[PDB]
DNA sequence: AGGACCC
DNA sequence: GGGGTCCT
DNA sequence: AGGACCC
DNA sequence: GGGGTCCT
């Protein structure tokens, strides 16, 4: 009757798990993936040693200091295994929303309902859960809603088995009645495990968070904005005057995060499909030097156009983005001339981006190109 | 081989022509439609007396000063006859782009081609033009392109006959090979006439303009921006250094208006379909007075919601817009809560718009509401 | 959210 | 004036 | 064009 | 870090 069953799939240590598949010799050698001076992520064969995501190399390294590092500044292989996952999930139900390269929501409502359509009266008593149940809560085989959530978790365990048999990947699921809760209950047991949340334990999940910043939807800026007003817990946010919430953020944000704080989230799962933009990015110590920076720009374009091509679609807008020292980024944008779309192409393309460059740079700590408006 | 046939349909004195249909007694009584202190438009039974569009009432009136005026601040009847026109044109070819309440582009390419598909070798010599030919230019019955443009104008004359037999409306057409030129050649003979432009007279059309501001695409601001640099004629704009054009407007605008200045326009005719927004607007002497201005806002909402309803679709964003004395307008915007979409509705709606109001008004010459993001 | 354009 | 469209 | 969010 | 999404 309008209650949903959503699954939130979230792969373990994604990048490190691609590097290990490519290079067995890194199988339980404690592994971190390197981008610039950061350990962007590391394997659980390494996490125990107090090595954390986005930890300094020097820090990550003093700990360990044989832990092993691979460069992961080129995201090609990760983007490619990432879409294989969504594609796999799409085979179950077509409505798959990506969050990042490693998270997916699937709306399982239509599938739970078909399955249960499909059972005799007896085989209805023997419906079992698969994996964890949040807060060790008792199942009631007569609660139409518990019955679905368990069938949910049966699907999830199938999605997980398949991600492993078909892509050699392990990870987590959370089943629950909306995206917020599903995203939250997928982390309870890590790393290669899954959890289902029964409606009666919703407040327990929600109140188990220590910081409002842990709510998907509330950011760094938002949080410190609430902290300023004296709102630190989920309950502070629950009990707090709508009128005061409006006087800081707008009725847009104010009414939405308050729902979030109660565990209430109506957003549907959206079909991501193909991406709305391809971009490429380079970051540095400084730069400033028109001509190489034309280089740096040349580099991004060569790689970008390869990617954009295969897709099949074509993009009708280019973007240039920069950063100074000293964020705090600045962008210029323009359409991509008709005849230029047909495809030669780099030559005329660089001219573009380079005027675009001059419109904000006279007399730089990052450069990046984006193609968007894909048709 | 990739050359198009576009028709640009543009109704005479649109509003005044709706008022005359509703009220015969205004048939050749020299008629102007009034909005506030302006004559927004007047009939040709009145234009000869040097009465012009957007002329003061006092001015429009000293001239004439029995000319007759009707209020046209409520655009309901005009919007309704307007869509009947597009709908009529849609019956010919489905791809109709609106410009305003009174202009339409139809791409006739597929239809000219079918018709000519459809003629015997003889009946190909007897293909005649219908209406004017721009610059009295000779037709060459062996130029595949003249042949189409004439078939174009045969369609246009049918569209016009039909607008008159079916809606009692008269107006103009221009046929030509792109939107820019079609829009330009439709005005050559006014008011109830049509013109076709053969490719050989394109420069004659283009150079017959006196100000660049007369090019559809070049505005008030743009123009005075070029005037500043010493570019006043179409040819000044033609011959003028791409590099200098970029240093004022961007490679976006710079490369596009230069094409325009040569008569070159690749933009396809786009299917407008249903509108992307409904708005309502009120303008005044001053205001300032929270409570009535809640009135003024109440008014717009009552009318807006009526309109929005019938459509069938529903809007997921509301907008509030204001203006000060003293443009120079200021807007706030927010989504329209899920449960509120279902539809009661004014009550919760006003609260919205009124906070939105306070976010820019402390301690006003126009107020208006917009619903957009229609799904 | 503002801003360029078009009627 | 009283509306619209797209782009940034 | 910038800005909030997410990985 | 190196990417993404939507909204204003
Ligand atoms: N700010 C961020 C956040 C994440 N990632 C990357 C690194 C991870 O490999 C990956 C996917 O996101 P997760 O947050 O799920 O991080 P992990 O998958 O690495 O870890 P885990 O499941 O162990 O928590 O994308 C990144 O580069 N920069
Ligand atoms: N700034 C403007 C421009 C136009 N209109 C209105 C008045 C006209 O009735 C109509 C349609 O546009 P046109 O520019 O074609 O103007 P007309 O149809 O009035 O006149 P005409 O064909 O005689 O030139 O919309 C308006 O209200 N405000
Ligand atoms: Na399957
Ligand atoms: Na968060
Ligand atoms: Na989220
Ligand atoms: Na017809
Ligand atoms: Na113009
Ligand atoms: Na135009
Ligand atoms: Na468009
Ligand atoms: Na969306």
């Amino acid at each position: 009757a309008s209650s949903r069953v959503i699954v939130h799939v979230d792969l373990d240590c994604f990048y490190a798990q691609v590097e290990m598949i490519s290079n067995p010799e890194l199988k339980d050698k404690p592994l971190g993936v390197q981008q610039k001076y950061l350990v962007v992520t590391c394997n659980y064969e390494a996490r125990k040693l107090g090595v954390k995501k986005l930890m300094n190399v020097r820090d990550a390294k003093e700990k360990c200091p044989q832990l092993v590092l691979v460069n992961g500044e080129d995201l090609t292989r990760y983007r490619e295994m990432s879409y294989k996952v969504t594609e796999l999930l799409e085979e179950f139900s077509p409505v798959v929303e990506r969050l990042g390269f490693d998270e997916n929501f699937v709306d399982l409502t239509e599938m739970v309902e078909k399955r249960l359509q499909q059972l005799q009266s007896d085989e209805l008593s023997a419906v079992t859960v698969s994996g964890h149940v949040y807060n060790n809560q008792s199942i009631n085989l007569l609660d139409v809603l518990h019955i679905r959530l368990l069938v949910g978790s049966q699907i999830a365990a199938e999605m997980r088995e398949a991600m492993y048999n078909q892509l050699g990947l392990t990870g987590c699921a959370g089943v629950a009645s909306n995206k917020l809760l599903a995203k939250l209950v997928s982390g309870v047991f890590k790393p290669n495990q899954q959890t289902v949340l029964l409606p009666e334990s919703c407040q327990h999940l929600i109140h188990s968070l220590n910081h409002i910043k842990e709510i998907p939807g509330i950011g760094y800026k938002t949080a410190k904005c609430l902290e300023a007003l004296g709102i630190n817990s989920v309950r502070d946010l629950q009990t707090f005057s709508p009128k005061i919430l409006e006087k800081e953020l707008g009725i847009s944000v104010a009414q939405r995060i308050q729902k979030l704080s109660f565990g209430e989230d109506n957003s549907p799962v959206i079909l991501s499909g193909p991406p709305q933009s391809f971009s490429e990015e380079d970051s540095f110590k400084k730069c400033s030097s028109e001509v190489e920076a034309k280089n740096k720009i040349e580099e991004l374009l060569a790689s970008l156009l390869n990617r954009v091509c295969q897709d099949g679609r074509k993009p009708h807008t280019v973007r240039l983005i920069i950063r100074r020292y000293s964020y705090g980024r600045e962008s210029r944008q323009c359409p991509i001339p008709s005849h230029v779309i047909q495809k030669d192409v780099m030559t005329p393309m660089v001219d573009i981006l380079m005027k675009l460059f001059r419109n904000m740079v006279n007399v730089l700590t990052l450069l990046s190109v984006c193609f968007c408006n894909l048709k």
